[PDB]
């Protein structure tokens, strides 16, 4: 297993055994392999998936563990996307869209704030 892993190849990973496309979880992985690389954390963040898998998780499981027992997705709010209309939130995420609280978390599942025209902004919730 990689000791030293990228951005690009910690996605692959994590997408390669996601169904779907577009789905709130390809969203988390983007989210998660960003915070990691902005943080030095990818082989922390990979290390993690890989011993969820092992205790017979789901990769969707993994990912949830993720942002729960690694400390920077609690010291870093879910981002910012802006977009110019609902129908640019993938197909796969309409149904996962809540309005965003005052302060959104990460480990309790708000993958992104989707920032619209209007002034108002859905948060992509699991």
């Amino acid at each position: 297993g990689k000791p030293y892993i990228s951005a690009k190849d910690l996605k692959e990973i994590m997408y390669d055994h996601l169904p779907g496309f577009g789905t709130a979880f390809h969203q988390l992985v983007q989210v998660i392999c960003k915070i990691g690389k902005d943080n030095n954390l990818l082989d922390t963040i990979h290390a993690e998936f890989q011993a969820s898998l092992a205790d017979g998780d789901s990769p969707q499981c993994a990912l949830i563990q993720i942002t729960k027992r690694v400390p920077i997705f609690q010291d870093v709010p879910p981002p910012i996307i802006h977009i110019r209309s609902r129908g640019d939130i993938p197909r796969a995420c309409q149904k996962s869209l809540r309005p965003a609280p005052p302060s959104p978390k990460i480990d309790r599942g708000w993958v992104c704030l989707f920032k619209m025209q209007d002034g108002k902004t859905l948060g992509l919730k699991i």
